[PDB]
DNA sequence: GGGAAATTCCTC
DNA sequence: GAGGAATTTCCC
């Protein structure tokens, strides 16, 4: 479950 | 269509 | 172990 680098979704 | 903000990943 | 750097998304 590795999530990439980015701003959370709305 | 461009600019600004948040979280996450890697190094020493 | 703690800190710095990189990438992605939303609004007007």
């Amino acid at each position: 479950g590795r999530k990439p680098r980015g701003r959370p979704k709305k």
